[PDB]
């Protein structure tokens, strides 16, 4: 497999599994596009991915995602992942909240 | 049952079921004791509660808790719940994290 530590500026056809650590806040380009920076990672480290428009709304921290045919470049100083137009982002994992009753555990 | 909106300063023997919205933050005294103030609520509204030392530290957001014999005062200008002596906090509900495999959901479906 490919690892985040092995990612450098100019890399191409990146096939990479990662987990979302952070979902940054969305900014707007000159042409009305919504762009959002996410901090994603594997055990070998973290990296930024730039995500565009509605894809941005489909991502939460904890999400396990497979990137296909991605590429890396520098944007405003930061190393950044991008989805290739002939590629894909695939969610293969997520963490969910489940309610559980508790037998009157006392804090004291 | 009692509801947050009906709580005034000086009201004692407060029995109240609430959910924790914010675990809030920690004030530490010079004698080494910590109090963390949380933001809790019911359908009628929210309110602050201060908890000392170990009591409030496996309090998590989403927790459903019952306070017995609590009392209401003013702290840092805000209406605040305290646990009165002879009182208790009981965790009766919680939300826990579980993993969920996703069968290949393309983000460009």
């Amino acid at each position: 497999e490919t690892f985040v530590k092995d990612i450098k500026p100019g890399l191409k056809n990146l096939n990479l599994i990662f987990i979302v650590l952070e979902t940054g806040r969305v900014t707007k380009t000159k042409d009305g596009h919504e762009v959002r920076t996410c901090k994603v990672a594997d055990k070998t480290g973290s990296i930024n991915i730039s995500v565009w428009d509605d894809v941005g709304n489909l991502i939460q921290p904890g999400d396990i995602i497979r990137l296909t045919k991605g590429y890396a470049s520098v944007f405003k100083g930061c190393l950044t992942l991008y989805t290739g137009r002939g590629g894909d982002l695939q969610k293969i994992g997520e963490f969910c909240m489940v309610y559980s009753e508790v037998p009157n555990f006392s804090h004291h």
